């Protein structure tokens, strides 16, 4: 009935800038990520992932990224 995957808006934070291809590469490499896409806004990328099987810390380890877009919602 409900959606198989959930969408989460991430904020790109890093000392040195980099292309979306690299962002997609690291996120793609880690498990629990279905799709990564960058959108026209202030350094923001929308991603589709499964919270139940993916952890925030793993994403952070690959990329420092705040990973917290404005107006986001958290179950816990």
């Amino acid at each position: 009935a409900g959606h198989m995957t959930d969408t989460l808006f991430l904020t790109v934070t890093a000392s040195l800038t980099l292309p979306w291809d690299h962002i997609q590469s690291t996120l793609l490499k880690t498990k629990g990520v279905t799709d990564i896409k960058i959108y026209p806004q202030k350094r923001t990328v929308a991603v589709t992932i499964i919270p139940s099987i993916v952890n925030a810390n793993q994403i952070k380890e690959l990329v420092p990224e705040l990973s917290l877009d404005t107006g986001t919602l958290e179950k816990k």
